[PDB]
């Protein structure tokens, strides 16, 4: 249920298999919470408590939020996607570190350090010759990568520069993600905090979109299915805001329905009250800009959705 | 002596870049043998949005030139992300191609003769071929019907009169593609016998 | 200061905070003397004003507030979508 | 209420919290200031002044009063607004003072 008024708990009362998880303005943090185990009927105030990581949002999901629509912040895009996994952050700026252990510092206070080897640094970087890690570096992190990747240039002379005017250019951005930062909807939803494993294999990208959502929608054939309810309460919600998280859940489901398959698919409810809202983006009326809705429906109609 | 491309704004080697691409402008270099990446399209479209002569009596990649393309090359490059984006075609190339000048004589003719039934003399293995388009979705399956149509009509009119076998088609509900010159043979049908 | 400001000029415009007290129930504005060319985009400014403010009294402390403007034709040419539309959820 | 016309005051005849406000300039200053409570007569005798700051304008009304593009003027309104804490002004000089050197 994409429950909005928050009314459901009542309806599904002693019921087994059920779990509701609470999401708004908790009256008081100090709360501990209690779980409930097999064969017991399910009743109120026994749940788990899950809240919303930025992370599990979607590589395009979080491209799409941030809406690149400058002189080069899409290749400066597509370096810190290419370079981001391959940074260390620690409370203070994001800075890099070779498979050699040799590390470069960026800097926010205004100055020059090592202006003349970013040839060389951006060359290596763009490679791809550095070494991992296995932190989720935060959302603040992107507000700086790009900032520094699209002021990069090269006159006659060797190497690259930071000139005032780039900064110029860019502070729109910067600015405008301070004022949201200054504000009470984006962190009162959205928890930008950044941190998770970076489990290795080439398939990263696939794979935390694959097996993470198994907890919304099970696992295969074979398994031990305990749960059997998944419930997001947002009985306050802005009506503006919520279009974006809502197209965000049906892209990151469009794509975890096709990898559902035959034998390992289950029934589904959807609950989605005013639909009318959000269903087409204000400015999608073209039938070459909806590969969603109707991809999700022919993939249910094809594999028990 | 090769060139490289850049996707993003690498600022090596972009000095020399207008004597080569006015050296290439006349078609009189060589030729190659192999296929092309798909992704390799926008950054042509790119170089020729941005390069120019630059205003101080110089050259450079002007910030002009990249931001004609780029709500294009967004799409482009998010597409290029997608886990169904390879459930379909594979997009490597690099296989094998006769020489000939058959790029797309042969991959049309031979192809469109064999969606459409063999001429005489050939023996048909198969009278009901049932292929299971389930797996493409109905946002492109406009596109591939007219593309299809206006191929094979082309080689219907050039394959005689007397050549015109007995041929049926079977398109399930038309009420989705049927809204010119790209529907020459579901219009046209008897005109061609199909 | 930001919020001793607004704190200032909240106050007396549509009551007060959920802690204080109204003295006052109805609150007459005169403004005969005035162009019609430019009220009418102050108005509108003190409305999205009150809009933006109402945002942090929440449902805890909000009193549901009470609008009487009249002839607001000439500045209702977001504005009008968003509080109209989320007006019964934000007690508006 | 928000009269234009000032005509509602007649029309609360028999309320015992109502309150007037008046916008304009006062034709006499040296009149006082009221300050009223709860359970007193209202009539033309008493009143209210309140007038808005400039600081009251807002960040999102007054750059949309005039609503134009955002693509290329806002960052100079928005550079004119953060320097708000380095700017002086006393008869129709502009300097700036930042420390002893």
């Amino acid at each position: 249920i994409f429950d909005i008024n928050g009314e459901y708990a009542q309806a599904f009362t002693g019921i087994p298999n059920v779990k509701h998880t609470i999401l708004g303005e908790s009256p008081n943090v100090d709360s501990l919470e209690k779980k409930q185990q097999k064969g017991e009927l399910y009743s109120e105030e026994y749940y788990c408590y899950k809240k919303i990581p930025y992370q599990a949002l979607g590589f395009a999901g979080l491209i799409k939020l941030l809406r690149p629509s400058d002189k080069t912040q899409l290749p400066a895009l597509r370096n810190a996607l290419s370079a981001i996994n391959r940074t260390h952050f620690k409370s203070r700026n994001i800075y890099l570190e070779k498979d050699d252990g040799e590390t470069f510092l960026l800097y926010d206070d205004c100055r020059d350090t090592n202006q003349s080897k970013l040839a060389e640094w951006l060359d290596l970087l763009r490679r791809r010759r550095l070494k991992r890690t296995n932190v989720w570096p935060p959302f603040k992190s992107l507000a700086t990568l790009v900032a520094e990747f699209g002021c990069v240039a090269a006159d006659r002379s060797n190497g690259s520069k930071r000139d005032a005017f780039g900064f110029s250019n860019v502070l729109p951005l910067v600015k405008i993600i301070q004022q949201l930062a200054e504000d009470i909807r984006f962190k009162s939803i959205v928890n930008l905090n950044g941190g998770g494993e970076l489990a290795d294999g080439g398939t990263h990208w696939d794979k935390a979109m694959s097996d993470e959502v198994d907890y919304f929608f099970g696992k295969e054939k074979g398994q031990e299915n305990d749960w059997n309810v998944h419930i997001v309460n947002m009985k306050n919600l802005a009506q503006d805001h919520a279009p974006m998280l809502l197209s965000a859940l049906l892209e990151m489901f469009a794509e975890i329905l096709f990898r559902r398959g035959q034998e390992r698919s289950y029934p589904t409810v959807l609950l989605l009250e005013e639909a009318h809202h959000y269903l087409r983006d204000p400015y999608a009326e073209i039938d070459s800009q909806i590969k969603a809705y109707e991809r999700l429906a022919k993939e249910g109609r094809k594999f028990k959705c």
